[PDB]
C-alpha cells in the first residue's frame, strides 16, 4: 500500500531512546520519548517497534495495516514512523503504561468490591466491544482476542493490540494457550471470521469477570475438550460476574456463528448494562 510520508514520517532525531519493552522472535520494542509527535511542543512517551527482507516486510506490513485501520480510542494507535533510509525502520504507537489487562486484573483481586468495581469491569468490556466494532467496520478480524492483548492506558482506557523467552525467567502467567479462545469452527476448520472474534470476546469477558484467571480451569485441552465444545459444553460463571454478563458470555458462545451477537449489538447491550449499573434509585 502507499505510504504518505507527509502524514506519518517522524524525525529519528526527535526520538530519545528509552527502556526495552520486549524482544520477540521478530521485532524489538522500546520506550522512547518523542518531542512534538502530536504537533504540540510536548515530550510524550511512546512505544517504538524496530527491527532480513522477510522481517522488513513484516514490520512494513504492520505499519500499513495500522494506517488502514485508522484511529479509535480503543485500538492502539499509530503515531508515526521512521522509514527513510539512513536509520532503522521504526513504527511508533501510543504507549500504554499499565500493561496488559489480564495481568492487571490479576494484581487487583484483593482490591475489588462490587478498588475495582463492577463499573470498572463492565466499562472495560464495553470499551473492548467498541474497539472490536471499529475493527469489524474496517473489515479486520483480530484472530486472537484475549485479555493479554488488551493494554491499559491512563484513565482506565483500554486498547486492543496485536515461545521466545528464556525458561530460567518464565513465570506462571507468562504464557497462555490460544486454543482456549478459539471458536469451535476455528478449532475444527481453521475458519476465522468476525463472528469467531465474538466467541473469543466471550472468553475475554470471562477473563475480566474472573479478574484475570485462565479459561477452562483444570480442563485438559485435547480432542475430548474439542468434542464437548462442539456438543455444547461451556464454562461455568466466573467468580465476579453478574447474571447479565454471564448470559452475554453464553450468547457469544453460540455454536452457530450467525446466531452470536454482532459487535454493534454487544456495544448497544453492554452500554445499557453499563448505564444501568450507575443509575440512581
Ligand atoms: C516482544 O514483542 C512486543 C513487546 C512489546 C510490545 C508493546 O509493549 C508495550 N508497552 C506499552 N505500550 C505499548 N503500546 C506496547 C507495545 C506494542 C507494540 C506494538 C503494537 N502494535 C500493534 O498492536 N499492532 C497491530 C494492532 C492491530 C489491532 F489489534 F489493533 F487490530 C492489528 C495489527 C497490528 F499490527 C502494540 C503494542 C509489543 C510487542
Amino acid at each position: 500500500l502507499p505510504y504518505d510520508a507527509s502524514k506519518w514520517e517522524f524525525p529519528r532525531d526527535r526520538l530519545k531512546l528509552g527502556k526495552p519493552l520486549g524482544r520477540g522472535a521478530f521485532g524489538q520494542v522500546i520506550e522512547a520519548d518523542a518531542f512534538g509527535i502530536d504537533k504540540t511542543a510536548t515530550c510524550r512517551t511512546v512505544a517504538v517497534k524496530m527491527l532480513t527482507h522477510s522481517e522488513h516486510r513484516a514490520l512494513m506490513s504492520e505499519l500499513k495495516i495500522l494506517i488502514h485501520i485508522g484511529h479509535h480510542l480503543n485500538v492502539v494507535n499509530l503515531l508515526g514512523a521512521c522509514t527513510k533510509p539512513g536509520g532503522p525502520l521504526m513504527v511508533i504507537v501510543e504507549f500504554c503504561k499499565f500493561g496488559n489487562l489480564s495481568t492487571y486484573l490479576r494484581s487487583k483481586r484483593n482490591e475489588f468490591v462490587p478498588f475495582l468495581t463492577l463499573e470498572h469491569l463492565i466499562c472495560y468490556s464495553f470499551q473492548v466491544a467498541k474497539g472490536m466494532e471499529f475493527l469489524a467496520s474496517r473489515k479486520c478480524i483480530h484472530r486472537d482476542l484475549a485479555a493479554r492483548n488488551i493494554l491499559l492506558s491512563e484513565k482506565n482506557v483500554v486498547k486492543i493490540c496485536d515461545i521466545y523467552k528464556d525458561p530460567d525467567y518464565v513465570r506462571k502467567g507468562d504464557a497462555r494457550l490460544p486454543l482456549k479462545w478459539m471458536a469451535p469452527e476455528t478449532i475444527f476448520d481453521r475458519v476465522y471470521t468476525i463472528q469467531s472474534d465474538v466467541w473469543s470476546f466471550g472468553v475475554l469477558l470471562w477473563e475480566i469477570f474472573s479478574l484475570g484467571a485462565s479459561p477452562y480451569p483444570g480442563v485438559k485441552i485435547d480432542e475430548e475438550f474439542c468434542r464437548r465444545l462442539k456438543e455444547g459444553t461451556r464454562m461455568r460463571a466466573p467468580d465476579y460476574t453478574t447474571p447479565e454478563m454471564y448470559q452475554t458470555m453464553l450468547d457469544c458462545w453460540h455454536g452457530e456463528p450467525s446466531q452470536r451477537p454482532t459487535f454493534s449489538e454487544l456495544v448497544e447491550h453492554l452500554g445499557n448494562l453499563l448505564q444501568a449499573n450507575a443509575q440512581q434509585d
